[PDB]
């Protein structure tokens, strides 16, 4: 209902969510200098969307604002969870135990890719209440 073609915030939750889905699904059969990269990838995108989340508060209810500023907390948080466990995984390379860390990854980044949807709803919110949308 809400016309996409100039709003970046969506652009970029779904870059965010993209890069996740990537990395996620190449990410078992995969080596440790191809994993990281996509990591990166997801950094990346989740610093984009955030910039952009940034510059879009000062245009909503001040209201929102709080819960959109705690969701934004969340994803960073999210993002670190991921690291660390590519970290491990990176770690237990050649073993017994990496596809086993690898899963967590993706559980990491699964949430990200969860909660980075959350913002945008959050968000999406602000924009309609904003706009002036009825009952």
């Amino acid at each position: 209902n809400l016309d996409r073609s100039n709003d970046k915030v969506y652009e970029n939750v779904t870059g965010l969510v993209k890069a996740v889905i990537e990395m996620s699904s190449k990410i078992q059969p995969a080596p440790p200098e191809e994993y990281v990269p996509m990591v990166k990838e997801v950094g990346l995108a989740l610093r984009t969307l955030l910039a952009t989340v940034d510059e879009t508060i000062p245009l909503l209810p001040a209201s929102t604002h709080r819960e959109i500023e705690m969701a934004q907390k969340l994803l960073n948080s999210d993002l670190g969870e991921l690291i660390n466990k590519m970290k491990l995984a990176q770690q237990y390379v050649m073993t017994s135990l990496q596809q086993e860390y690898k899963k967590q990854m993706l559980t990491a980044a699964h949430a990200l890719a969860v909660d980075a949807k959350n913002l945008l709803d959050v968000i999406d919110q602000a924009r309609l209440k904003m706009l002036g949308q009825t009952r």
